């Protein structure tokens, strides 16, 4: 239906613009105009694809405490494919995905969901999802330490290895795994989406 399709393609683009201004209103427009199905899985797919979507607005929507938004956050994490990625590669991708909001409880929630998904995708690498979470923040801290020129006590490989001793349910992670994470960060800082 040529006319109906052209009108809907234009409304889709209007809904994207409205989302960037106010994510609740944007989603409402798309839903009420039958351009997006009001399900956690469809809204998450929309946000994951992110065509013409402001990443700060994506993150604001994903970090809300409401029922639907929590379910969207879960579904959005489910769309990330972390299989055979090292923790740093997985992180880069997730963090580029949307702009993490500044609130601590939002961060916690989002990184827990990340950690769960990384472990699911890579069974047996970490003994627990707590190991994964802790090492994720180890990696984030390393990114600041190494790459913020104001930090002058920069951890070398040996010290970073030592900082993580006993993390894996009492065991130490393979030295080669920690070195590879270290090298990845040292080589390429995380990119923030602004
Ligand atoms: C704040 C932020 C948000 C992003 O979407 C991506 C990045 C790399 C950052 N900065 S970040 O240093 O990796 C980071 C700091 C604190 C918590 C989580 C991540």
């Amino acid at each position: 239906h040529m006319s109906k399709t052209l009108q809907r393609n234009r409304k889709m683009a209007m809904g994207r613009k409205k989302f960037n201004m106010d994510p609740k209103k944007g989603i409402q427009f798309l839903v009420e105009n039958e351009l997006l199905q009001n399900t956690p899985e469809e809204i998450a797919r929309f946000l994951y694809k992110g065509e013409g979507l402001n990443k700060t607005a994506i993150g604001d929507y994903l970090g809300e405490r409401e029922e639907l938004n929590l379910a969207v956050l879960h579904a959005f994490v489910d769309l990330h494919e972390f299989t055979d990625l090292n923790l740093v590669q997985a992180l880069r991708q997730f963090l580029w995905s949307f702009r993490l909001p500044g609130e601590a409880q939002k961060i916690d929630r989002m990184m827990e969901a990340f950690a769960q998904r990384y472990c699911l995708c890579n069974p047996g690498v970490f003994q627990s999802t707590d190991t994964c979470y802790v090492l994720s923040f180890a990696v984030i801290m390393l990114n600041t330490s190494l790459h913020n020129p104001n930090v002058r006590d920069k951890p070398g490989l040996e010290r970073f290895v030592a900082m993580n001793r006993g993390i894996n349910e009492g065991g130490d992670l393979p030295e080669e795994l920690l070195r590879n994470l270290y090298d990845s960060i040292r080589n390429e800082p995380f990119k923030i989406p602004e």
